[PDB]
């Protein structure tokens, strides 16, 4: 009953700090990403200006900056991950229980009507219309009523035939 | 008597939700296949633009856009397989019913 | 390879088809053998009446 809204609540509550953490995360990169251009055009100028070992304290500090840019990158990118995982983790449950639903539903449909109960009926089916068969030969047989003369006259039609011919 | 009401609501209910967990599942589908297109346009314009390990990143997220994608379509098959059977399931079960009537009268 | 899995729906669907049609066809032959029982059951009430006459 309310049990659910309140794990709606933790997971939406997971979700948004999780969401927040990566926020700061992504700040803290545009920072690093704002002071390394910041750094380069400033290398670039001294140069222009004409100094070498303050350009490697430069191109040092650049490096610097772009180690922790991709350090706070590879943690925004994990943070990234375990909300896919929980995103994932809520479907995966919401269609397992849409599946359960599913077989049991079939479930009892095919307890209502079995497969045995599927070969009876189709065995009294063949049954009956081996009987129906019977009943109808029965009643059809030429030999009742058709061969009234079974007598050897085939020479005697032949031969009428022969009249008429 | 009314218990043939509720087994038609059950039914129509699971199919409810089958149907809607099709849906979400469409939908994620249809966002993977949107990102992977964006994805693939920006992978060409930045190789126009001069840069291939970049390419690299971008092949590569469009590789796990591709296999998230083949993931769900494969389960929205399995819930697709799934309603298939309950309908034909009912549609089984009715058939045996009436032949069983028939063959009651002959 | 798009042409694989048409050919491949198509033929689930002519298998499916085919199913049906089988079924319907019992179906009809179970609605004969209803027909036929009716009709042989009344002509064998004629015959035994004539008989009876005879």
């Amino acid at each position: 009953n309310w049990l659910f809204g309140k794990k709606r609540k933790e997971d939406a509550d997971a979700l948004a700090t999780l969401k927040g953490q990566q926020n700061r995360l992504q700040a803290e990169a545009r920072n690093l990403e704002r002071q390394s251009d910041e750094q380069k055009i400033l290398a670039s100028k001294m140069l222009k200006a004409g100094n070498k070992a303050g350009a490697r304290q430069a191109l040092k500090r650049r490096a610097v900056f772009m180690k922790r840019l991709n350090t706070v990158h590879n943690t925004a990118m994990n943070l990234q991950a375990q909300i896919d995982s929980i995103q994932t983790a809520t479907s995966t449950a919401e269609t397992v229980k849409a599946m359960e639903l599913g077989t049991k539903v079939v479930g009892e449909k095919i307890k209502t009507v079995s497969p045995e109960r599927t070969e009876r009926v189709m065995d009294s089916v063949m049954e009956q219309r081996d009987q129906i068969e019977m009943m109808t030969e029965a009643l059809s047989d030429p030999s009742l009523s058709e061969g009234i003369l079974d007598f050897e006259d085939d020479a005697a039609i032949d031969e009428q035939l022969a009249q008429l011919e």
